[PDB]
């Protein structure tokens, strides 16, 4: 009735157990089978960002909800089971799943000229529904649209092999014995590659924008939570940088002798990559860095550096595009493509429409997703109250401005946010 949440991953389940302590009432409407988002997917085989191998890189006490601590036998890092198996025992301890219909497919939510919201769902017959909601709490996620480079190098329709998304990457074992090309620096292409580089008779890692290759460790504690260590946060930014890099520099060196490219920044400029691996998988030669595709040459991939190589697949671990199929006009954006949302969750001219979860923040968004619910459930019962709109695109403009300064027009950076400042408001 009061609330429908679309999405019953980590963000819209922090949605219902906010609502839920209001007394509000809500509905959760999540396509797949069963709640858990994400984490879910690795584990039942489906299309989606993770892959077999993936665990968290950040510690999970960051990453838990405060109320919620997870099993103490699990690791630091658990594995992708484990998370989704942790987030479907706080469902039901919060008693969500009475309100959740599972395998429902939000299809179009469209704001009534009275206030209310329309939403048309597809059940699991593919039976359309249409109900109307006081309010609807989007937390969708942004990772549901892959995101392929353009152009294509050419030579693409020549190729012998499968080109691919990470999107599509599921098991280094679904390429044993072939050779393969992972395409990216980010956190998909060095979990990817690693992977591979166990699997694979041959992996290659092409990049051509360098990242930062930061550990999930610097001086035994995990750098999410060397973020809030109380003698990191009264360092000034390049004092801490200075510790940052140098810390980096005894830990592994720089990127230069891996035969990396090295970034165009220093860290915390636009992004960094964590692994524990991919380095040392270089230096054992389970995988190879290669510059920029420049060719698809029929059985070989051409590098621009000249080199060729014999080439069975490209996984491109390339990213998202973030997109709502579900929303007919958008999610609000600025011309740019700035995402256009009040302390990141609330559009300036739509009353009743709430987005979670839709920023990027260092390290883990948990503490940020719940105070995002805490903050819209005592907006869905007035508790809260908003700006008038002028007063909202005011603050949206200071943080764009300051988006565009910081972290440049990059794609992205419309949802970058600092775990402290920003829970500090809340
Ligand atoms: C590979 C990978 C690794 C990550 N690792 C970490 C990590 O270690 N630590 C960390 O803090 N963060 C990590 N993240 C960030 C991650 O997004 C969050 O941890 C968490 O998944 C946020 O979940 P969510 O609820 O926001 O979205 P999602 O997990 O995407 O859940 C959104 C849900 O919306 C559902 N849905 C229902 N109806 C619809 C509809 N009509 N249209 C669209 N969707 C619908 C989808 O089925 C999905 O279950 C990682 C992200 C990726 C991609
Ligand atoms: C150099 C330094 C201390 C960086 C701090 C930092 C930055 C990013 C992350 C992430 C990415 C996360 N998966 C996300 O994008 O939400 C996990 N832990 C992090 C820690």
């Amino acid at each position: 009735m009061r609330v429908c949440v679309i999405g019953a991953g980590l963000s819209g389940l922090a949605v219902g157990h906010a609502l839920k302590e209001r007394g509000i009432s809500f509905v959760c409407l999540e396509k797949a089978p069963d709640v858990g988002g994400i984490w879910r997917q690795p584990g039942a085989g489906e299309r989606g960002p993770g892959y077999r191998t993936l665990h968290l890189n950040t510690a999970k006490q960051l990453t838990g909800y405060a109320d919620f601590p997870m099993p103490d036998a699990y690791p630091l890092y658990p594995r992708h089971s484990q998370v989704a198996a942790y987030l479907r025992s706080f469902a039901e301890w919060a008693g969500l799943l009475d309100h959740v219909e599972l395998r429902t497919e939000v299809v179009s939510v469209r704001q009534d000229a009275d206030g209310p919201w329309t939403v048309v769902s597809r059940g699991a017959d593919g039976a359309q529904v249409s109900r109307r909601f006081e309010q609807v709490v989007v937390a969708s996620g942004h990772h549901n649209e892959p995101a392929l480079p353009d152009p294509l190098p050419a030579g693409a329709d020549s190729f012998a092999g499968t080109i691919l998304h990470s999107l599509d990457y599921r098991d280094g074992g679904d390429f044993a014995g072939r050779r393969v090309v992972v395409v990216g620096l980010g956190a998909s292409a060095v979990d990817i590659a690693a992977d591979l580089s166990r699997h694979a008779e041959r992996t290659l890692l092409s990049v051509r924008r360098g990242l930062h290759i930061v550990p999930k460790q610097l001086f035994g504690m995990s750098v999410d939570e060397i973020a809030e260590a109380p003698w990191w946060n009264e360092m000034s930014f390049d004092e801490r940088r200075r510790w940052v890099e140098q810390a980096l520099l005894v830990a592994r060196g720089r990127l230069s002798d891996y035969g990396l490219p090295e970034p165009d920044h220093p860290v915390f400029s636009s992004a960094t990559t964590l692994s524990d691996e991919i380095l040392s998988r270089i230096r054992h030669g389970a995988v190879t860095p290669k510059p920029a595709i420049a060719s698809f040459d029929g059985d070989r991939v051409v590098f621009t550096d000249g080199t060729s190589e014999p080439a069975d697949a490209v996984v491109y671990c390339t990213g998202f595009h973030m997109t709502f199929p579900f929303l007919p006009a958008g999610c609000p954006m600025s011309a740019d493509g700035s995402v256009e949302l009040y302390r990141r969750v609330v559009p300036a001219d739509r009353p009743g429409l709430y987005f979670v979860g839709l920023v990027r923040p260092v390290g883990a968004i948990t503490r940020l997703v719940e105070a995002q619910a805490e903050w819209v459930a005592r907006l869905v019962d007035g508790a809260a109250v908003l700006p008038a709109a002028d007063q909202m695109r005011e603050e949206i403009g200071t943080y764009l401005t300051g988006i565009v300064q910081r972290y440049g027009r990059t794609e992205g950076a419309s949802i970058q946010v600092d775990v402290g400042p920003y829970l500090a408001e809340f």
